[PDB]
């Protein structure tokens, strides 16, 4: 299912994808800040600590056909091992993934946005938001 950016926060009960804008400086010049890593930030990841959580993150070129064959590229994963905490039932955390090499490999360096796919593997988890920044 394709989800708008304003649909977050969301419960990640199934695989979803969303269009994420690259940083604003890239709109003017696609090689702006070329010696800095371009970082995908998944914010507000929230779940019960006693629930094992895993989801995988993929990226694809925004111009690919969603009704066409999968051209998604693995970017990273979020994992939590079940545990208890002396004063918290839940964890609220973040995942940051480097995109610079990935965008070159998928040949999306000229694009202003990308598609991010989140693939739940186990555990109930909320995703607060997604952005790309330096
Ligand atoms: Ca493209
Ligand atoms: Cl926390």
């Amino acid at each position: 299912k394709v989800v708008a950016g304003t649909e977050f926060p969301i419960s990640l009960g199934s695989k979803i994808s969303t269009v994420v804008k690259r940083p604003k400086q890239k709109k003017r010049s696609k090689k702006a800040k070329e010696d800095e890593e371009e970082i995908l930030v998944i914010e507000g990841i929230e779940f019960d600590r006693d629930v094992a959580v895993k989801f995988d993150v993929y990226v694809n070129d925004v111009d690919d056909l969603p009704s066409g064959p999968d051209k998604t590229e693995f970017a990273g994963s979020f994992v939590s091992v079940p545990h208890s905490h002396k004063h918290k039932k839940k964890m609220n955390t973040i995942l940051r993934l480097g995109l610079t090499d990935l965008l070159e490999e998928i040949e999306a360096e000229d694009d202003d946005s990308v598609v991010v796919t989140l693939v739940p593997k186990f555990g109930a988890v909320k995703i607060g938001g997604i952005k790309i920044e330096f």
